[PDB]
């Protein structure tokens, strides 16, 4: 229990016996304002969707074997994992989990475990109003959820009271945290796109409103027209009479002006509003917003001038941002948490990664080819192309 | 940073997305851990600890590599020499001390408030087969010109990304405070003195007038008997960034990650030139910057530091999805040639022997 | 006021019985790293070593 090092930081930073918040107060105020802008919202929406549109199940695991739960217990843990509790069903706590993961780079959840160790409820937590301690050797040993008035205390996986077996038998709590450069994890050092799309959201804002403003404030005139000083109290009336006359259902709309022994004078003015908006930073700033999520920007939505330049068609690169973003960066984790708090050993959590509709053509594509080699046995060539064993 | 962390999280998530094993070694064979003891060490290697999986410890791994040039970890080992846990170290707070012949005997890891020390893998305790029975720790470094490999001379990409970076933060700065500085105007009107105290605010009020919502929106401007003049304010904004130079330093701070500029997501004018598609540059990045860069340096130093002789942890390389198609195409190429023999086939395109 | 965020933003200057002057001030830094003369440098550096 003393060999940790991660003692040398908590002694510091959190002392013993005192809870402290999980994020700083500017993340979260840099969390709230993102789902009301134009761009960064699109990005979460698309990456919460394309998150919880995978489905999971609980299965054996492959390489540790022997004392998990029987097939009765994994068929209970189905139904708890298909409707999480009253309120939620699976796809809404994906979306909620994939959110605090996109903007927070953390996520925690509350599990409700009956007398005998089954679990039967689990609820999602707000990491902003979330507050954890510690003991003097770094491990968390109590989640505080609430606010000074209002609170509620939750004991942490590790220190709840747990059967013969090592499942606990009373309520917990447990999160999940992105590693940094630190070495540290439980620490209030946080990993999230959010640290670095400041600059280009506060120009974005900054020349939408400077286009706003200049649309609700500049003069909507055509013609500029001066007079001299000698012209009575009447002719002035009737010069500018006539030239009123000219206007659509006018008396003598289309026809010509004709003023006669004044020097009048008229200038155009050309209202030039094409350029209102600063097009190309303004969409460079989506770019480098969108690049830091790991997003196409071809699926978001917004035009890019080289499209068939890198990428042939649409469908390659809805099959790439799958696999190189949601994959690694979304799915591997909540999957590695589940299976490390909810499961027993030689049992795990699995996404069906295969049955995307992004990846049919490919997968019977690539199929198709393996069945002319015979240098490979069946069961080799089902498990390749992801089928189970015989 | 908005470009170096994208980089970096990129290599961290690519080079996390691959498993290992532990496995037999093709070479040397006798000495090799027994079937037991490799599964055993396999759990430690899913789960080594109670805070982290692999991917978590393969992402931090891979960012101490990149930031720094060298990656540490200390190993728990129980009393017959069977390791039990594993946990990484944070290079900013590591210092290691020397004997007279040069190897490192110590590591002191801490700061001014808590200090902890850790005897090295040489000088730890050791029983009959040479395993460690006490816990240790053990650090990895990339070589340099001068070939003294333990000593503080670093290999690392933030050594030559100094000059873009600034750059790049001084043009970013320059556009962010030219937006709030400018004033926000159309047109500059300037009249003569001999208007009175009263005509000069109707005038302006005419003009007002002209505004979207008001009275006389899109109307003439009739002015009589005084000279007033406009001019034009052209407040172009479309360079305000620097597009063309802010564009060069991103290029080269991605070129020298050996991230290719296209799966970043950054605009490049020139991609079918070179980048011919997608999935080509997806495979070459793979192959050519991550099996060399950063999987081989982990796997050997793993293998050395915690695998006896005869055995090696090893990366699972051929069952990354960016490799099925050339792999299925390349396999059922194979399947035509025939004066080569089927264990041959097999080992060619990955799969082990029957 | 004029500036984004002021009491008038967007709104004309009216001058009345002055002759100010206004200039426009182009920094053109489109050309500040010497794009060209630099590319070439770094091909004739690349080619030497062998690499393409």
């Amino acid at each position: 229990p003393s060999a940790n090092p991660a003692k040398i930081f908590i002694r510091r930073l959190f002392n013993s016996g005192i809870a402290k918040s999980v994020v700083s107060y500017s993340n979260v105020m840099a969390a709230a304002r993102a789902m009301e802008h134009p761009v960064v919202f699109r990005c979460l929406d698309k990456l919460g969707l394309t998150v919880q549109s995978v489905k999971w199940y609980v299965g054996a695991d492959p390489d540790i074997s022997g004392t998990g739960m029987s097939a009765k217990e994994r068929k209970a843990l189905q139904q708890v994992l298909n409707r999480p509790n009253s309120a939620m069903s699976g796809a809404q706590l994906r979306y909620a989990a994939t959110l605090s993961w996109a903007c927070f780079g953390r996520m925690a959840f509350k599990v409700s475990v009956m007398g005998d160790g089954s679990v039967n409820a689990i609820w999602p937590l707000g990491i902003p109003f979330l507050k954890q301690e510690f003991n003097k050797y770094g491990e968390v040993t109590t989640f505080q959820y609430g606010d000074e008035g209002n609170r509620e205390s939750i004991k942490s996986f590790y220190s709840a009271a747990k059967n013969e077996k090592g499942r606990p038998i009373e309520n917990y709590a447990f999160m999940i945290v992105k590693p940094s450069i630190n070495g540290a994890m439980n620490l209030d050092v946080q990993n999230t796109p959010l640290q670095a799309v400041g600059m280009p959201v506060a120009l974005y804002n900054g020349l939408m409103e400077r286009a706003l403003e200049q649309c609700d404030g500049t003069p909507n005139s055509k013609w500029f027209v001066t007079a001299g000083r000698d012209i009575g109290e009447v002719q002035s009336k009737e010069i500018k009479d006539g030239i009123d006359d000219t206007k659509p259902g006018g008396d003598s709309a289309g026809e010509i002006i004709f003023v006669f022994g004044e020097d009048v004078k008229l200038q155009e003015i050309k209202n030039d509003l094409s350029d209102i908006h600063s097009k190309i930073p303004l969409d460079d700033q989506a770019r480098t917003i969108a690049g830091n999520f790991g997003i196409p920007i071809a699926l978001l939505g917004f035009a890019a001038a080289d499209g068939s330049k890198f990428a042939s068609n649409y469908d390659e690169s809805r099959k790439a941002f799958f696999e190189d973003t949601i994959e690694p960066g979304y799915l591997t984790p909540m999957e590695d948490g589940f299976s490390m708090f909810l499961c027993a050993p030689g049992s795990r959590v699995i996404f069906d990664r295969d049955s995307i509709p992004a990846l049919k053509k490919s997968r019977a594509d690539i199929a198709a080819v393996y069945e002319k080699v015979t240098f490979i046995d069946e069961n080799e060539k089902r498990e390749v192309t992801g089928w189970p064993k015989k």
